[PDB]
């Protein structure tokens, strides 16, 4: 055992969150956790994965119980993923300057990934959580490394080359799911039809409201040749400069 061990005995169980399997507890009676209940080592290595990772912007893990019954316990995010965020009561105020500090902030986390030589492989609104000030972490680590077909690179679904340039692509298909507070990606087409339709060079339009800026740089992301596409240092900056540098007369809409 390593040092992020602790005995299943400090860690109190209270209100479930999610099933499948997280819940929000207590930690040494003082500290607000999540904990995620469950091969019990392939599990394990989402946890191991975690321990090399630390940053502002990714879910911090606090500690494991590696022993069955097993859990993972990290920082509790008060707001719940993303995706129901943007699709719920919230969603219907936030527009264009909230939505691109929230992409800044995910860009972040995943340029320390990048820096860190790792790949997520299931970047999503669904694996993004929210917290307060509307901050939001990176999550769920589970293929994490050093598929949903509709947020997945084609390279990556059809032969399996998953690279940091296939979170990417992911990243521009999440900044689709910001902007129209959470609609699935292509919307009246199967698997089948998303495949076909990309292959033959197909991308998604501009959302309604959407600076064409923004839908330039989803484009970006999505270049059919993996390294064509931007890096998420580039994309980090691109975002937290956005209406200075690239839309200086934004101007508020009914819906961004
Ligand atoms: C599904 C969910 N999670 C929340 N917070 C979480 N923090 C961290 C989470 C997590 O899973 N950590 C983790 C673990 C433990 C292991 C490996 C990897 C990871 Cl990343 S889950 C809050 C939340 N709420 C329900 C809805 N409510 C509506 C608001 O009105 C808000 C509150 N629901």
């Amino acid at each position: 055992k390593d040092a992020w061990e602790i005995p299943r005995e400090s860690l109190r169980l209270e209100v479930k969150l999610g099933q499948g399997e997280v819940w929000m507890g207590t930690w040494n009676g003082t500290t607000r956790v999540a904990i995620k209940t469950l091969s019990p080592e392939a599990f394990l290595q989402e946890a191991q994965v975690m321990k090399k990772l630390r940053h502002e912007k990714l879910v911090q893990l606090y500690a494991v119980v590696s022993e069955e019954p097993i859990y993972i316990v990290t920082e509790y995010m008060s707001k719940g993923c993303l995706l129901d965020f943007l699709k719920g009561e919230m969603g219907k105020y936030l527009r264009l300057p909230q939505l691109v500090d929230m992409a800044a902030q995910i860009a972040s986390g995943m340029a320390y990934v990048e820096r860190m030589n790792y790949v997520h492989r299931d970047l999503r609104a669904a694996n993004i959580l929210v917290g307060e000030n509307l901050v939001c972490k990176v999550a769920d680590f589970g293929l994490a490394r050093l598929f949903p077909i509709k947020w997945t690179a084609p390279e990556a679904a059809l032969y399996g080359r998953f690279t940091i340039k296939s979170d990417v692509w992911s990243f521009g298909i999440l900044l689709t799911e910001l902007t129209t507070k959470g609609r699935v990606p292509y919307p009246g087409m199967v698997n089948r039809e998303v495949l076909d339709q990309v292959e033959r060079g197909y991308r998604m339009p501009c959302p309604p409201e959407c600076p064409e800026s923004l839908h330039d740089l989803m484009c970006q992301c999505w270049r059919k040749d993996p390294e064509e596409r931007p890096t998420f240092e580039y994309l980090q900056a691109f975002l937290e400069d956005y209406f200075t540098s690239t839309e200086p007369q934004y101007q508020p809409g009914e819906n961004l």
